[PDB]
């Protein structure tokens, strides 16, 4: 399987999110990570794009997000990996 998965842990309301990608096919690809955090205080929105040469059958850590998530907050993280051709993966956190 080629897939995006999320390594996630928590210490109190402190959350660490590490998106990971494994490819069945060695390639060059475009990786986009979007994150959105909304609370009563305010909002944080990140958009990050990188072009990456990636080997197959190896998990790759795509970035590391440290978020502070209270019970009232919303978080959404969308990770996409594509070559504009036959590779297109997309996954959202939380599941």
């Amino acid at each position: 399987s080629s897939q995006i998965t999320f390594n996630t842990t928590q210490q109190g309301d402190m959350y660490t999110i590490i998106p990971e990608v494994t490819l069945t096919q060695s390639c060059l690809c475009r990786v986009q990570i979007l994150s959105l955090r909304e609370g009563s205080s305010g909002q944080s929105q990140t958009k990050q794009e990188k072009t990456l040469s990636l080997p197959a059958n190896q998990p790759i850590a795509l970035t590391k997000l440290s978020l502070n998530i209270s019970p009232d907050d919303r978080v959404k993280i969308v990770v996409t990996v594509s070559d504009g051709q036959s590779l297109h993966l997309s996954q959202q956190w939380p599941p």
